[PDB]
Order: structure tokens, then C-alpha cells, then sequence
């Protein structure tokens, strides 16, 4: 397969309709978005053989707390998300993935995509949430790399296999 990039940590209104592989070297925020009415997420990148810690994270200009808790050799990406600042975040889905690769779309709806799962091979699943955002800026911040939503295919290979 082939993929536009690597592109460098960005914010902006990405365009919809296509699949962004984010690449992260380290963990924390690999990914953020809200339009600061009816939205707000992000993602949080969690170690292998993480002991229980109680971490402070500092992401769309909000401070917040979560705690992490990984037993497995596989890395973590854990989903937290809000409809309103004053509400406090909840973890919906997480991914338990060997790679450090996590892939975000936005739907024609301004819906968020991303995969969910306690594997990559049979529990591996793409979601989607339900409070779009369709011209919110969209926080990658790791490397990412730009496919099409034609091939979404092509970014499930790299999900499950690496790059």
C-alpha cells in the first residue's frame, strides 16, 4: 500500500473523508478535538506494563486527570471524551495494539472514526462516535501519515500488521 507523508503534528480543520495514521514515538495526547460547544476528545497513549498512575494531562487548554492502568506488553490507546466543559471526561473505548499506530477519519457528518478493540485481529472494530464535529480543529500530535477513505482497507493492514 501507499500513504501521503509523514506529516508533522498539526492543528487544523483537516479534510473529511480520509484516514489519518498516527504515528507516535512516545506516549501521552496522540490525539485531540473539540469545538468547544458540544464535543470534546481526545486520546492517550498508554505504555505496555504501565503500573496503576495517576497522571495530569493538559490538552485542548483544559488540565484534567486520568488514571492509567496497562498489564499487557501491548500499548494502549485510551479514549476520553466530554458534551459540555463543565462535565467531567469518560473512557468509552480503548486500543490494545502491539504497533504505536492509531488512525483517525471524520465522516461527511463531522463524526470521528477510529479503531476500537481489546486486539487488533478479532476484537479489532472501526467506531464511530456520536457528537460530530464537522469543522472543529483536529489535533494530531504525533506523525501522521494521509490515506483515503476508499482504502480504508489499506489503513486496517497497517492497524493490525504495522508499517
Amino acid at each position: 500500500g501507499s500513504l501521503d507523508g509523514p506529516y508533522a503534528p498539526d492543528s487544523s480543520n483537516l479534510p473529511s473523508n480520509c484516514w489519518y495514521l498516527v504515528n507516535p514515538s512516545n506516549d501521552g495526547v496522540v490525539f485531540s478535538v473539540t469545538d468547544n460547544s458540544t464535543f470534546w476528545m481526545f486520546t492517550y497513549l498508554v505504555l505496555p506494563n504501565t503500573a496503576q498512575t495517576n497522571v495530569t494531562v493538559n490538552v485542548m487548554n483544559e488540565t484534567v486527570n486520568i488514571s492509567i492502568d496497562n498489564s499487557g506488553s501491548t500499548y494502549r490507546f485510551v479514549d476520553y471524551i466530554k458534551t459540555s466543559s463543565t462535565q467531567a471526561y469518560g473512557s468509552r473505548n480503548y486500543l490494545n495494539t502491539a504497533h504505536r499506530l492509531q488512525a483517525y477519519r471524520r465522516d461527511g457528518d463531522g463524526n470521528i472514526s477510529n479503531y476500537w478493540g481489546a486486539d487488533t485481529q478479532g476484537d479489532l472494530r472501526v467506531g464511530t462516535y456520536s457528537n460530530p464535529v464537522p469543522n472543529a480543529v483536529i489535533n494530531l500530535n504525533a506523525d501522521f501519515y494521509v490515506i483515503p477513505d476508499s482504502q480504508q482497507e489499506t489503513c486496517t493492514e497497517y492497524i493490525r500488521g504495522g508499517l
